[PDB]
């Protein structure tokens, strides 16, 4: 389902920019004027909350969860391709 794909992209994206990622818990699923909005937290820490909508094009998180990121934001397709291809 479309909602299921968004959850998979967000979970995979979170661990890619966060190697210390342990688990992700969703608890919102609200419809925003732009489209959809999903919010949740990782490491069973309510303080570490994150919010995202359509695809991983737009991603927002708290300052405590922002410092966790060590690499710049990248699209789901960008990380999936990893610039790796046959040649």
């Amino acid at each position: 389902a479309f909602f299921n794909e968004q959850k998979e992209k967000v979970t995979l994206y979170l661990k890619h920019n966060i190697p210390d990622f342990n688990t992700v818990t969703f608890t919102n699923e609200e419809f925003n004027p732009i489209g959809i909005s999903i919010d949740g937290y990782i490491n069973n820490d309510k303080n570490l909350s994150f919010t995202a909508g359509k695809d991983v094009k737009i991603f927002s998180s708290s300052e405590e969860l922002d410092k966790m990121f060590q690499e710049p934001r990248k699209g789901y397709d960008e990380i999936l391709e990893h610039h790796h291809h046959h040649h």
